[PDB]
């Protein structure tokens, strides 16, 4: 799941997520979009989930708190998605979750005007999300984690502003990348990759459900 479910939230109609993955890490993707209000159904299997899509940002009422532990591709396309619009958001995790700092993300999309303050630890897993990422130019370390670019490659469509990722060295997971941008792309929105790293996005963007979706 973690992307699937998520841009399932960011957008417009009810899709489905098959064979999702059974794991906090989902339940969680799954309780991210519940906090913030966002109508989805879970099949049997654990592995189908429907959502309705939100049409964009996901607004939390009031501030809330997201417990991303096992959700470890889920904090990043979280901590991302949810720096859109304006909502105060905290992500948090379990204590292997601080194995999994976040800095690289916040920066990178804080660096495009989205709102990110470290709670616990700087880089560290709790964030305190206020919304607010617009575009502009993003720099993300090469060696982090494919859910970082991802975060941003999914979010920064949906900013104002186009947004340009530039990877420091060699993409950390390139393959998770194509997945995150063809699967997105489902959702209607398409990021330009450059030579491994730099990637180009228009801002402004919507995403729509696809209807049903076969999470590999």
């Amino acid at each position: 799941s973690n992307r699937a479910l998520l841009l399932a939230a960011l957008a417009h109609g009810k899709t489905v997520l098959t064979n999702l993955l059974d794991s906090d890490d989902v339940r969680h993707m799954l309780n991210a979009l519940t906090a913030l209000g966002v109508s989805y159904t879970l099949s049997a299997d654990r592995t189908r989930c429907e959502i309705i899509g939100n049409g964009g940002p996901l607004h939390a009422e009031g501030a809330l708190e997201l417990f991303l532990g096992n959700a470890g591709t889920a904090m990043r396309p979280l901590a991302a998605a949810l720096c859109l619009g304006s909502n105060d958001i905290v992500l948090t995790g379990e204590p292997r979750m601080k194995e999994r700092p976040i800095g690289h993300l916040v920066d990178a999309l804080r660096l495009g005007g989205a709102k990110i303050t470290y709670l616990e630890q700087e880089n560290y897993p709790p964030l305190r999300l206020q919304g607010g990422f617009t575009g502009g130019n993003v720099d993300v370390d090469g060696s982090v984690s494919s859910q970082f670019l991802t975060a941003l490659l999914m979010t920064a469509p949906l900013a104002p502003e186009d947004t340009v990722i530039r990877i420091k060295g060699d993409l950390v997971s390139k393959p998770y990348i194509d997945i995150t941008l063809n699967l997105m792309k489902t959702f209607g929105v398409e990021i330009e990759n450059q030579h491994y790293q730099q990637f180009v996005v228009k801002g402004g963007q919507s995403y729509q459900s696809p209807g049903t979706y076969l999470v590999e």
